[PDB]
């Protein structure tokens, strides 16, 4: 029955996704997001099976929302006259991970391979269910604090998966490929690992690698912060110039780096309580 199955709380952020408010289903007392975004601002349009013309948001939210739960799952829709309302979980509490960055700074290795871990299973997840993300950052992702679970967020620039070439991008620009910069053309995997290196610098530096064109198509990787041999190795692969020298999922999920990651909980234990 309309709206009225939610109560409104106060607006969490806005910007380029629309304005996302706090709520809570009143039914079972869930807390849930509620994002809206105007008609008038949306450049991606998709169909739903059932032959409905939605936000490709909601085509891609459809397509990974399921048990797996390192995506936040999109609930439930509403289509008004100007707008789209989206209803997304909402964990509590919760961080977004530029902003735990940002107080906290660089992250020591343990904590980010038990980050860096979950968002390749996320990812992966994604894939698996045929949705490329295009926006792969701290920003976009959250934090159950006491749960010590990550949850990717904002398919807003996102695309269905497929193998052949993308000609357009949408995403972060400081965290697209050299290969997007110089010729405007990337594949979805290798384009998805190259995001993924610089989101590991992020995470062991404190910062992203580089700020400028010329510097992401140098690809030169310098470290300000102590990180080992074995990590350094790792993004350095993610950040190949060559698409195809980049690693494939499995390949940085088997990395030595990335053996005997903490579950969840242990790292809520040890580096969030
Ligand atoms: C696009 C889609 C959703 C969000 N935010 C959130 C979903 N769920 C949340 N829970 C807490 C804070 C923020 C969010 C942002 C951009």
């Amino acid at each position: 029955p309309l709206e009225s199955q939610y109560q409104v709380g106060p607006l969490l952020g806005s910007g380029g996704f629309g304005s996302v408010y706090s709520g809570i289903r009143v039914s079972d007392n869930l807390p849930v997001a509620i994002k809206h975004v105007e008609k008038d601002r949306i450049s991606d349009w998709g169909e739903l099976p059932n032959g409905t013309r939605v936000p490709m948001e909601v085509v891609l939210l459809k397509k990974v929302s399921s048990g797996f739960s390192g995506v936040i799952r999109l609930l439930d829709w509403f289509e008004r006259p100007d707008s789209f309302v989206l209803i997304l979980e909402r964990p509590e509490p919760v961080q977004d991970l530029f902003d735990f960055i940002t107080e906290r700074g660089a992250l020591q290795e343990e904590l980010a391979r038990s980050f860096f871990w979950q968002v390749l299973e996320a990812v992966r997840h994604c894939h698996n269910c045929g949705v490329l993300h295009r926006d792969i950052k701290d920003e976009n992702i959250l934090i159950d604090l006491n749960r010590g679970e990550l949850k990717l967020i904002d398919f807003g620039s996102g695309a269905l998966l497929k193998d052949t070439v993308y000609t357009d991008f949408d995403g972060t620009r400081v965290y697209s490929p050299p290969e997007w910069i110089r010729y405007h053309r990337y594949h979805g995997r290798s384009a998805a690992v190259w995001s993924l290196g610089i989101l590991l610098y992020d995470m062991v530096c404190g910062d992203i690698p580089f700020e400028h064109d010329e510097e992401i198509i140098r690809g030169q990787v310098f470290f300000r912060q102590r990180v080992s041999s074995e990590c350094q190795h790792l993004i350095r692969w993610c950040l190949a110039l060559r698409p195809s020298d980049r690693p494939t999922f499995e390949e940085i999920q088997n990395h030595p780096w990335m053996q005997d990651v903490l579950l969840p909980q242990e790292t809520a234990e040890i580096h969030l309580h």
